[PDB]
Parts: C-alpha cells; structure tokens; sequence
C-alpha cells in the first residue's frame, strides 16, 4: 500500500527550526511531485509547498517563503521540510501529499508543530 509518514513535529520556539521528514513506501516516488500542506486552528487547510520529481521547489506560500525550505531524496524516497524562523501562526498539524492529475490522492497522519514561548530550546 501507498504510505506516506511525516515525522519531526513538536514543541520549538518562536524564531526557531525544525526540519519534518515524509518517509515514503510503496511506490515509485521519484517519478510524483510532492507536496506539504498544513492545518492550522480556525482556518483552512493550506498548501505550503510542492516540489517537482528532480527535485526543484515549484511553490511556496506567500506565508512562510523566505523561511522554508521544501527537498527531496529519490534515494531514500523522503521528502522533506526544512522550517525556519518560526511564528506562532505556523503551529498546526504539517502532512504530506501526493497529488496528480487523474490520479489518485495521498495523505499522511500528519505531524504536530507547536511554535510556543514555553517550548525548550
Ligand atoms: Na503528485
């Protein structure tokens, strides 16, 4: 089966990084863009990056660009999302997607991120 797994969400401080991994199995991911999405309290959901198969970023939010950083390892079969400078307004649950046209949709579980004050550092 299809399975796509984030991992690397938790507690971190305002103005701080955390790089989330999606590991995959199951297919043939280097031949998919990829795509991270997240979800935050009281809003939609919103797309927050994609990356072609060769591994160029094709998007950013307007919201988090300058600051993430979306990548892939066809070797490993994971992508990933390198966040930094976080805001309070980026806490919400991070996942991964694979998304084509005519294809079918994949999702993961999802991945907690909390930007907070009380975080360790
Ligand atoms: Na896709």
């Amino acid at each position: 089966e299809v399975q796509l797994v984030e991992s690397g969400g938790g507690s971190v401080q305002p103005g701080g990084s955390l790089k989330l991994s999606c590991k995959t199995s199951g297919f043939t991911f280097s031949s998919y863009w990829m795509y991270w999405y997240r979800q935050a309290p009281g809003k939609e959901r919103e797309l927050v990056s994609g990356i072609n198969t060769g591994g160029g970023s094709t998007y950013y939010a307007d919201s988090v660009k300058g600051r993430f950083t979306i990548s892939r390892d066809n070797a490993k079969n994971t992508l990933y999302l390198q966040m930094n400078s976080l805001k309070p307004e980026d806490t919400a649950v991070y996942y991964c997607a694979r998304r084509d046209r005519g294809g079918m949709d994949y999702w993961g579980k999802g991945t907690q991120v909390t930007v907070s004050s009380a975080a360790g550092h």
